[PDB]
């Protein structure tokens, strides 16, 4: 099926999913000199004070930290959004090496590494029928350099042993999302899509201007995993990005001056 590889990478998606030449795909390049500073964006509230994960699981891409999102506990509201969106789980793109593994760019800067935690429009009911929906999602970007460890992902980094090949699941409870932000919530939001199939075009991006650090060790971690099934020749899962894909006609914002 499809994957990050010569025969199977972003370059064959279109085949299977033919949106992947759609007209709001993602990520994009971020030009910070053509975004234009939004007055009309409300503050953007990040409210995950009662966040509840449940599991972490690899699924052959990336890993999904996947949260309960039966009540509104970790919400995302304000800035380009009309009412509440509700976190559901977050994952990682990385590279092989520190310059590389962001997929949106920042005037052509790839960082390290980009989290997306990923929330849907609570006005569709669930995940499913938000992504049947131009404003079904909400994805909270942010970019990860090398440099300091980040404390609030050691928790992640220990439990991958637990999850290293394609289908392998863990029990993981009480983690904090917090933990992973940044000072700032500076950002730039445009219109696009899932990056990875399906590729739907339902997101409002959200990303942050300030990345975290996180530290070589971490990310190491994050290179032993596999994307392959036990039992099958080792794939390091590295570069598990899609490239930036053609603005077309669209216009991204800014929430600072
Ligand atoms: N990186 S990121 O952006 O943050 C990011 C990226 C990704 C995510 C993410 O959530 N991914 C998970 C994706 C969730 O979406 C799934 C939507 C699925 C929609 O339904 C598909 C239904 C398929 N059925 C069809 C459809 C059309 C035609 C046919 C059929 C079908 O069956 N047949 C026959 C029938 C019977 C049989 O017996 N044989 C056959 O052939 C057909 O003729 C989140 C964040
Ligand atoms: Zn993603």
């Amino acid at each position: 099926h499809w994957g990050y590889g010569k025969h199977n990478g972003p370059e064959h998606w279109h085949k299977d999913f033919p949106i992947a030449k759609g007209e709001r795909q993602s990520p994009v390049d971020i030009d910070t000199h053509t975004a234009k500073y939004d007055p009309s964006l409300k503050p953007l509230s990040v409210s995950y004070d009662q966040a509840t994960s449940l599991r972490i699981l690899n699924n052959g891409h990336a890993f999904n930290v996947e949260f309960d999102d039966s009540q509104d506990k970790a919400v995302l509201k304000g800035g380009p959004l009309d009412g509440t969106y509700r976190l559901i789980q977050f994952h990682f793109h990385w590279g092989s090496l520190d310059g590389q593994g962001s997929e949106h760019t920042v005037d052509k800067k790839k960082y390290a590494a980009e989290l997306h935690l990923v929330h849907w429009n609570t006005k569709y009911g669930d995940f499913g029928k938000a992504v049947q929906q131009p404003d079904g999602l909400a994805v909270l970007g942010i970019f990860l350099k090398v440099g300091s460890a980040k404390p609030g992902l050691q928790k992640v980094v220990d439990v991958l042993d637990s999850i290293k090949t394609k289908g392998k699941s863990a029990d993981f409870t009480n983690f904090d999302p917090r933990g992973l932000l940044p000072e700032s919530l500076d950002y730039w939001t445009y219109p696009g899509s899932l990056t990875t199939p399906p590729l739907l075009e339902c997101v409002t991006w959200i990303v942050l201007k300030e990345p975290i650090s996180v530290s070589s060790e971490q990310v190491l971690k994050f290179r032993k995993l596999n994307f392959n099934g036990e039992g099958e020749p080792e794939e390091l899962m590295v570069d598990n990005w899609r490239p930036a894909q053609p603005l077309k006609n669209r216009q991204i914002k800014a929430s600072f001056k």
